[PDB]
């Protein structure tokens, strides 16, 4: 019960910043 392209706009399109974040660059 839950929109798939939601999760690209949340853990996909988050991500681009998460990646920096878990990185710590």
């Amino acid at each position: 019960h839950v929109d798939k392209k939601v999760a690209d706009k949340v853990l996909l399109l988050k991500q681009l910043r998460i990646m920096r974040l878990l990185t710590r660059l």
